[PDB]
């Protein structure tokens, strides 16, 4: 858990401007947070990005889950190995507003951290999910009690969240 160059937002919510993949390489956290969706495909994005950096070993690990368990709920999570980038990898549904989702699932999404002291992890339901990024954070703050470092890989983005916060 050796984070470096993070701007801490709160006494539990830290964030950093940086690719979740070097992140974990770098640090090898207890827990990575995988942005992923109700069948674990890893098709894309962050997702994609930390399924390719195993080699596809959390692809052929997520589909032996979904084959045993079934697939996960909206704002559900499963734990699965982290591989080479983390001891566990967190697997978290955020609602794909873009496909209808409820944004409201956003919070219980974000409940899932709890069960875990400190994690690496994506800003959920933004991007491609088409959520407000900055109400994602917001959300991140009020419902994360646990030690959360959040890697937004978009110096831009990263530039407006911490702006809207610090407001
Ligand atoms: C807002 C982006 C800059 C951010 N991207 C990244 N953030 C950190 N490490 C990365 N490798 C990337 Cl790709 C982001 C955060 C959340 C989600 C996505 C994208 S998505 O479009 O893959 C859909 C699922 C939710």
């Amino acid at each position: 858990n050796s984070f470096s160059g993070y701007l801490k937002l709160t006494d539990n919510v830290y964030i950093k401007n940086a690719d979740i993949v070097e992140e974990a390489k770098k640090v090898k956290p207890t827990v990575v947070v995988n942005a992923a969706n109700v069948y674990l495909k890893h098709g894309g994005g962050v997702a994609g990005a930390l399924n390719k950096a195993t080699n596809n070993a959390m692809q052929v690990e997520s589909d032996d889950y979904i084959a045993t368990n079934g697939p996960l709920k909206v704002g559900g999570s499963c734990v699965l190995s982290g591989h080479n980038l983390a001891k566990h990898c967190l697997h978290v549904v955020g609602p794909n507003v873009n496909k209808g989702e409820d944004i409201q699932l956003l919070k219980s999404a974000y409940e899932n951290f709890n069960q875990h002291e400190v994690l690496l992890a994506p800003l959920l339901s933004a991007g491609i999910f088409g959520a407000d990024p900055i109400h994602s954070l917001r959300v991140c703050v009020d419902t994360v009690r646990t030690n959360v470092y959040l890697a937004v890989f978009d110096k831009n983005l990263y530039d407006k969240l911490v702006s809207s916060f610090l407001e």
